């Protein structure tokens, strides 16, 4: 136990004899008092106590006594002076002076850890001022004041006491001077258990701070901390710590906290303040080290040498991406820019940190100070699409915090974030910069474990096992699983399994990794999911990129699974030279793991805030539609594709740039955003807007694209393979791209789909067949049946939809949400007109029609039929016809081709009812604007009808005009004659009679509630339920 020593000497010289002889009662802490209040000795009293300690440097050391105090009682009421020597050599800590060690704890100081401290002279022994300069950067220079109060009087005592103590601090800061100080702080600790409560003390707080405030502003004082107690709650204390900061020339910052244990073993800052909970510092330890200026700079640099922004710099990257989002929209849409919220107030974020019962809590604290290798925020961004506000979650790893590795704490956090984004419906964005899961060994068992050899003299003769000494075995026991086996007559505890105290070494990390891997897989299908490769995303991190589906890769950041050197070691030779040689953009964007490639960390954010513009703010919320604004809805589609040559299909979607002017596409000018344009370029996937209505687009590339698969370095006998993916055909990769895109616009994104169908089938070739073309063909069908929002399959001019292709895109796949249209000059059959001709219109069938239309051939036929001509005569008719038919054959072939093409024509399609309407490409925009809008408002009204009615397809005939059995009831409530058609008239009706539908829904809701009540021996049960 720490033995207490107290000795009251009479003199300074005679005090030495009560040291060397008083230490003899020690087989700890020692105090020495004096009776010479003659002079207020300083420095010379320090040169009068140092000779007694440097001489007995081994005397105090041997007894193992830690602290040595020197109290000096003054006869005028003066607070006695105390001097303490601590440690091995007892160097005398200048920090604890003129105050008892018990008071040290009360003085704090463990909060000025990130500072070089040098104290200064104080006229009042109670107050202590310190010069503080940031350990790293010298630009920071501050004066911290530390005062502790304890009474001498046997109600409004404390408020009058406060005036005396703060005036004393102000008068001392005056003599030391304001000098050159960036910030100044003062702490006033109260030892008192006063019976009163902070609510009245806050009213009185306001009173004296406005008087002292002006003076405090001059000294350059930024904040003051008062630490009082309130015994009336039980009559158990409520320690109320209060911080008052002078931010903006006027205080207006009174943060009223409460000292409570977080359950985790730390005392935290739980505030019940009056600055409207949107302030600083909440559920933070009392041990926070008052950070310096530029304290973020070392961490910033560490992230920047890895080529990534420091994690806490990302919220401001998002503010500027939104800032840019308005500056560009005010250009395109002038006037309607009045809702711009300035440079600040763009976004309104709040940190997320694991709560008391591990339930995420919204905190607004200092950047940095992250307890775990992961951080999150709930951001309310005022986008021009949702100018009132829109929320989303942003999760990211701290690449400085243990190279950003995934430990169990990091996992539980990431999870509880995904869990929240789901619970709110708001999208989730992950900023990846990690090092997979955490590795680790038990460090404590490294300098303690023993080895049992076969031969102790020559250890190279193999070792039997590894054991632990009995004294070192009792030290752990729960950190190691040991078996006892006596060898050489020793109690040897052989290590049979190592556990280790510390977490995050092995399997505990894999378990958590698996949890979040599944959580991300689940989330993708519910809320909008997105990832960003801001830096190397390895192992589990690499998978959350794929489970997160929608990924953006910064050019020089790899999505690696197994380390580039780890692979070289496995092969035994230096095959791979870079982590990007197998993880980089040239792999992931070129195989479709990456949807977009961004030049830098900000370019990434920018591109993300771009997808979020297309996506509804919540889960089941209406799309971010705007006024027609740049490209009006009432404009005709100018670019029309040629029938001769090939065309960049992109020109049909947004528009073609030309020498003379610009011919627009069917979507809004430059609203198209192509994704996965590095993988299976035979299909163009992207998002675009149609008169303000955002929607998903899939189109077919007509030009013969060539993907060149790279050479494998692992096999020196591997060369790059030149493969030409001929345009307008479906290949394993193209099919996969299509299918993926569909599910991506389906889950979370919730977008209507536009499919400019132009494929002439599937790749039936041996190589493509073996490459599972059939597997990925199915994936399109599977994906289409899962969809909910409207899908429009529109065959464009020149566009084809032959056999294999048509089957996997037909509206009877999902009749409830699909709608098929075909262009007036489009074609669609079972086979190409060049392909049917050698099956239904063979050589013999063409000659029967030749001996019908051609006059020469049927006249020569009349010669053979009449007979009466010899062997040399019949040869003439044969050599006359088999010359005529030889020259007619090429044009007669083309006749059947045109004949067969008249079957494949659009008209036939409407006649057999496989399409709704024939469409003129010129006015496609004008038609789809009102058909997309009509379907979107109607789909929801029907969804609402069903939700009111039931609180819980069948034929080739199924056409969208009957997609729901309620479209008959809604038809009669509306009253429009041309209901199935006149899309514009319908939309405008709903908009006007918004109140009449909600009138009819409530009528139906009360009617459906009456059915459920009635559906609920049975009579006896009901009687009993009535009695209850």
């Amino acid at each position: 136990i720490r033995k207490g020593v107290i000795v009251p000497c009479k003199d300074l010289l005679d005090a030495e004899e009560a040291l060397s002889r008083a230490l003899e009662v020690l087989p700890a802490v020692v105090n020495v008092a004096v009776r010479d209040a003659e002079g207020k000795n300083d420095e010379e009293i320090l040169a009068l106590i140092k000779p007694w300690v440097q001489n007995s440097k081994a005397d105090l050391l041997a007894r193992r006594v830690r602290r040595l105090t020197f109290i000096c009682g003054r006869n005028d009421g003066s607070y006695p002076s105390y001097y303490t020597f601590r440690g091995p050599d007892y160097a005398e800590d200048d920090s604890i002076r003129h105050i008892e060690p018990s008071l040290a704890f009360q003085l704090e100081l463990g909060r000025l850890s990130k500072f070089k401290l040098t104290p200064v002279f104080t006229q009042n022994k109670n107050i202590h001022v310190y010069e503080a300069v940031g350990r790293g950067v010298e630009t920071d220079r501050r004066y911290f004041t530390r005062a502790v109060v304890r009474p001498g009087r046997l109600a409004e005592y404390l408020i009058s006491e406060a005036d005396r103590v703060v005036n004393d601090i102000f008068d001392a800061l005056e003599i030391i001077g304001t000098n050159k100080t960036d910030l100044n702080h003062m702490f006033i600790n109260f030892s008192h258990t006063f019976q009163v409560t902070a609510d009245e003390v806050a009213e009185s707080l306001q009173g004296f701070l406005d008087r002292f405030g002006p003076r405090g502003w001059r000294l350059r004082v930024h904040q003051v901390e008062i630490r009082i107690n309130c015994m009336r709650s039980e009559n158990d204390t409520m320690p109320l710590r209060v911080i008052i900061t002078n931010t903006s020339g006027f205080v207006i910052q009174i943060e009223l906290y409460e000292e409570k244990l977080s359950e985790k073993g730390e005392w935290v800052y739980y505030y019940v303040s009056g600055n409207a909970k949107i302030g600083s510092m909440h559920l933070l330890p009392v041990s926070t080290p008052y950070p310096t200026k530029n304290w973020l700079q070392p961490k910033r640099y560490k992230a920047h040498i890895l080529g990534t922004q420091y994690v806490y710099d990302f919220p401001e990257l998002f503010r500027q991406a939104i800032q840019n989002s308005w500056t560009e929209a005010v250009k395109k849409i002038p006037s309607l820019a009045a809702k711009q919220p300035a440079i600040g107030e763009c976004i309104d974020y709040n940190e997320l940190v694991l709560g008391d019962q591990d339930n995420l809590a919204e905190v607004s604290r200092e950047p940095g100070m992250n307890s775990t290798g992961m951080v999150g925020w709930l951001i309310n961004a005022r986008t021009p699409e949702y100018p009132d506000g829109r929320k989303f979650i942003v999760v990211a790893n701290d690449i400085t915090f243990k190279i950003g590795s995934f430990g169990p704490k990091e996992d539980t956090f990431f999870f509880k974030c995904t869990e929240l984004a789901r619970k709110m419906g708001i999208p989730r964005i992950y900023l990846s910069a990690n090092s997979g899961a955490r590795l680790g060994l038990a460090e404590e068992l490294m300098p303690h474990f023993n080895v049992a050899w076969n031969d102790p003299a020559k250890p190279e003769a193999g070792f039997k096992y590894l054991y632990l000494s009995d004294e070192a075995k009792r030290r752990f026991e729960n950190e190691v699983i040991t078996e006892e086996i006596v060898e050489d007559g020793e109690k040897r505890h052989k290590i049979i399994t190592i556990v280790g105290a510390e977490e995050g070494l092995g399997v505990e990390c894999l378990r958590g990794s698996g949890l979040i891997a599944g959580a991300t897989s689940r989330a993708y299908n519910d809320i909008f999911t997105c990832t960003l490769v801001t830096c190397r995303s390895v192992g589990i991190g690499a998978y959350l990129v794929r489970l997160g589906q929608r990924a953006v890769q910064v050019e020089g950041q790899p999505i690696i699974l197994t380390g580039a050197p780890a692979l070289n070691s496995l092969l035994g030779r230096e095959v791979y030279t870079s982590n990007l040689q197998l993880g980089g953009t040239q792999i992931m964007y070129r195989n479709g793991v990456s949807h977009l490639t961004a030049k830098d960390d900000f370019d990434g954010v920018t591109k993300i805030v771009q997808w979020l513009s297309f996506i509804p703010d919540q889960r089941n919320n209406p799309l971010p539609i705007l006024s027609p604004s740049p490209d009006p809805w009432d404009r005709d589609v100018v670019y029309t594709p040629p029938y001769k040559q090939t065309y960049d299909v992109r020109w049909m979607i947004a528009g073609k740039e030309d020498e003379d002017g610009f011919q627009p596409g069917l979507f809004d000018k430059d609203s198209f955003v192509e994704t996965l344009g590095g993988w299976a370029r035979t299909v163009v996937v992207g998002r675009a807007r149609l008169g303000g209505i955002p929607m998903g687009v899939i189109a077919v590339e007509t030009r013969t694209i060539e993907n060149i698969t790279p050479a494998d370095p692992a096999n020196p006998d591997s060369i790059e393979q030149v493969t030409n993916e001929a345009g307008g055909v479906w290949y394993p990769n193209s099919a996969f791209k299509t299918a993926q895109a569909i599910n991506d616009f389906n889950y979370g994104e919730q977008l209507p789909l536009m499919i400019l169908a132009n494929w002439r089938g599937f790749s039936g070739g041996q190589r493509d067949m073996y490459n599972e073309v059939l597997k990925y063909g199915s994936f399109i069908v599977d994906a289409l049946t899962r969809f909910e929002k409207p899908i429009f399959i529109y065959i464009p001019p020149h566009g084809e939809l032959r056999g294999g292709s048509w089957v996997v895109v037909d509206p009877t796949i999902n009749p409830a949400s699909m709608e098929m249209y075909a262009d007036e000059e489009a074609r669609g059959g079972v086979l190409e007109p060049e392909g049917i001709i050698p099956i239904k219109y063979k050589k013999d069938k063409q000659l029967e029609t030749m001996a019908r239309l051609d006059p020469v051939y049927r006249s020569l036929k009349k010669e053979m039929a009449k007979e009466g001509l010899s062997k040399e005569e019949s040869d003439n008719i044969k050599k006359k016809m088999q010359q005529r038919e030889e020259l007619l054959l090429p044009i007669y072939h083309q006749i059947c081709v045109q004949f067969a093409d008249l079957h494949d024509r659009a008209g036939r399609m409407k006649a057999k009812g496989v399409i709704r309407q024939s469409l003129q490409w010129r006015q496609s925009r004008r038609f789809f604007y009102w058909r997309v809008r009509r379907r979107l408002i109607e789909d929801d009204i029907l969804r609402r009808i069903e939700e009111a009615i039931n609180p819980a397809n069948t034929s080739l005939a199924a056409s969208p005009e009957t997609r729901s059995p309620h479209l008959v009831q809604l038809e009669s409530w509306v009253g429009i004659p041309g209901f199935k058609t006149n899309d514009r008239e319908v939309v405008e009706w709903y908009e006007q009679n918004q109140d009449r539908i909600n009138e009819k829904l409530e009528k139906l809701k009360k009617e459906s509630i009456a059915d459920q009540m009635r559906e609920l021996x049975x009579x006896x049960x009901x009687x009993x339920x009535x009695x209850x």
